[PDB]
Parts: C-alpha cells; structure tokens; sequence
DNA sequence: GGAAACGGTGCTTTCTGGTAGATATGGCCGCAACCGATAGTTTAACGGAAACGCAGGTGATATGA
C-alpha cells in the first residue's frame, strides 16, 4: 500500500520536523484519490510522491520536483501529469486551500480510462 | 643185584671273517622372510558434459509511463 511509500520517502528527504504531518495529510491525499479512483492499475511510487508535494503544499512548505523524484521511481512528467489530474477534479480549485475542509465523497468519479473514449466517439 | 670204567656222538661253544647298516663331516640346491615398489580408493576443488533458462525474426490487444 501507499503509506510504506511515502513513509520512506518522507525519512529519506528529512524536510523538517512537520514529517509527522506531512506523512498524514499524504495519507489523506491517498485515501481521497483512491475513492475518486485514481488509483487502480497505477504505479504506487506515483501517488506517493504526488501526495508528499500535496501534502507539502497544504503544509505551506516549499520543494523542488528533483527532490521527489529522487526518492520516486517515476519521472517529473508522471508528477505533473497526476498533479494536473487533481487539479481536474470536482470541486478541487474550490477546496484545495487552508484549513483542510471535510470533503472526502466520491460524487462521480470520471478518471482519463473511459472519459478518452468519450472524447473520441 | 648194581655201579663204576669210559667209548659213542649228539649238541654246543668262541674265534673270526662276513654281511652291510650307520653317520661326522661335507657341498651342493632352494625355502622362508624382509624391505621394497607398483597399483589401489575417493576426494581437495574446480575442469568437464550434459543439463538448464532467456533471448530474437515477426506481430500488437489494452491505459499508463
């Protein structure tokens, strides 16, 4: 599972003293997108990385992508691919800001897998 | 009624030469034993065959990387 992962990652990037809480809030991250079903069939280093820069990011705390990327396995452009993929969900530019809101529902969840087909016909 | 005198020769005896076995000493011939040597296992440990697993000549379905 994803928590081993970012676990990891976090212990071998050593960012501050707020490891604790950025390990939690990736947690959280993980979980959410799971539900939203951005997860089945994709590379577990993935999502662990891009939920580290999430978490980070609503930690106000400041990271280059060669730092992630060097504890992931997966290349820059498969980070900004999934941070993009977020940025596309339902409500995320409304709830991505401070005081981390209570939003966790699935709604309905259209990932890229059936919606390029959609686009396509 | 018989024993004493002594002639007959049957039966026996050593001096000896014969028969011929015996062996202290001798010289060959070859058995009993040792130190010697050739051949033996099966494995140190890694050199070997047979035993062993992934590639490359197409194709190419998915959706992520």
């Amino acid at each position: 599972d994803p928590s081993l992962f970012i676990q990891h990652f976090a212990e071998k990037l050593d960012l501050a003293d707020k490891k604790i809480k950025v390990v939690k809030d990736a947690v959280k991250l993980a979980q959410r997108m799971s539900k939203d079903w951005m997860f089945e069939g994709r590379r577990p280093a993935g999502i662990a990385g891009a939920c580290i820069l999430l978490a980070c990011r609503m930690n106000n705390l400041r990271r280059t992508h060669t730092e992630i990327v060097a504890v992931s396995h997966v290349a820059e452009e498969t980070l900004q691919q999934r941070l993009n993929e977020f940025k596309n969900t339902k409500a995320a530019k409304l709830s991505v800001q401070k005081f981390r809101e209570n939003d966790v529902e699935d709604g309905e969840a259209r990932p890229p897998s059936f919606v390029k087909n959609r686009k396509k016909e």
